[PDB]
């Protein structure tokens, strides 16, 4: 049997993740942004670190790569509203998608990945690469279903060898979020499930 907390972060990283680009600022106030998408709908997305204050200003151009608090509502005036929380970046593309380098291991054992994806973004939000390991974590190599596998840690090593991690046994720390990173400056990605 797992905690209660242990659930709340197997609904939340196997739910999937909202993928829109080429979406259109409307309005950027403190701590969110309104964006209109290329179907029509409006993202209204909350931003709650002082480190990751998405500075785009209205008619800029994003991408978003996020996830949703809360289902969608239709509208009185016919509007269709996402409600997300991060995962706004520029849509700069590189020349060539990319493999990132996720070496994984569970219980001290090496876990080869599957179905692993390849990004052609040049920069992706931290919380969307905690989302994406942390699925390919949950629906590959089991964690969070049963409670042999409920803790461990992300860690990204960039050139410069300045580190990101995250803790597994937790939910990703979206109020103190660093700023989106280059994908192509990362040196490796480890992820540990205990």
């Amino acid at each position: 049997s797992t905690n209660d907390n242990i659930k709340d972060l197997l609904d939340w990283y196997s739910s999937g993740s909202d993928t829109f680009t080429n979406s259109e600022v409307l309005d950027n106030s403190l701590g969110s942004m309104r964006i209109k998408n290329t179907d029509g709908s409006i993202s209204l997305i909350i931003f709650p670190s002082p480190y990751y204050s998405p500075a785009f200003t209205k008619g800029e151009k994003v991408d978003l790569n996020t996830k949703r608090t809360k289902k969608s509502q239709h509208t009185s005036e016919g509007t269709y509203i996402h409600f997300q929380i991060s995962g706004v970046t520029n849509t700069e593309k590189l020349p060539t998608p990319i493999e990132l380098p996720l070496k994984v291991k569970v219980h001290g054992k090496d876990s080869p990945l599957k179905y692993w994806p390849k990004f052609d973004k040049k920069q992706l939000a931290i919380s969307t690469l905690d989302f994406e390991i942390r699925a390919q974590l949950t629906q590959i190599h089991g964690l969070y279903r049963s409670s042999d596998k409920t803790g461990g840690y992300w860690k990204i090593t960039m050139n410069d060898g300045s580190t990101y991690q995250s803790d597994l046994s937790k939910k990703f720390e979206y109020n103190t979020e660093k700023p989106p990173i280059n994908i192509d400056e990362i040196k490796t990605i480890e992820a540990e499930i205990n």
